[PDB]
């Protein structure tokens, strides 16, 4: 509810969730994935985490990949794009190819209406800037998939028992009313 740990994995975007958080009252801190250690986070006492988009993969995303590892079952994480990723190949997901590469294009995704997406329309218009997917075949049991693509895209993921959630799109919103219902999701569990 109070203190949000934003990684930054270096985008612009992570500026718009510190934003978003802020206006729904939150206490939000942000961090550069190369700046922090484990070690780092119990001096911060975080409630919630937050993966930001980036422009590289989750091997190169500095300490993302570690920060799920640990601290999952303990806070709630959501993963925004490359955050998404990081979700599924922390526990053994396989990211691939997407059909079509998106940079900044609007779609419809359906979605099961729980986790993030309680409360929202369904199907949903969202914005996608991405070029690679997490495989379904290869999605571990742990997870599963909560939103899809026309194209059969996995556009969100959620674990079985954990509060640790992922989206494929850019939330972009929060005066959208379905867009700030969407992270007041996130933020109000």
């Amino acid at each position: 509810g109070g203190m949000i740990l934003l990684i930054d994995n270096y985008d612009s975007f992570t500026w718009n969730l510190y934003q978003y958080f802020c206006e729904l009252g939150a206490d939000v801190l942000v961090k550069r994935n190369d700046a922090l250690t484990l070690a780092d986070i119990d001096a911060l006492k975080p409630q919630k985490i937050v993966i930001s988009p980036g422009p590289c993969t989750p091997d190169e995303a500095g300490i993302s990949l570690d920060v799920i590892r640990h601290y999952a079952g303990r806070l709630p994480i959501l993963g925004v794009c490359l955050g998404h990723q990081a979700m599924a190949q922390a526990f053994g997901g396989k990211v691939v190819r997407a059909a079509k590469v998106m940079h900044g294009k609007t779609s419809p995704i359906t979605h099961n209406g729980e986790g993030v997406f309680r409360g929202l329309a369904n199907p949903l218009t969202v914005t996608r800037y991405h070029s690679l997917v997490v495989e379904p075949d290869s999605l571990p049991a742990c997870f599963d998939v909560t939103a899809w693509s026309e194209t059969r895209e996995i556009m969100g993921i959620r674990h079985r028992q954990w509060d640790l959630e992922g989206v494929q799109f850019h939330p972009e919103s929060i005066l959208s009313e379905q867009g700030h219902q969407l992270l007041a999701n996130f933020l109000h569990r």
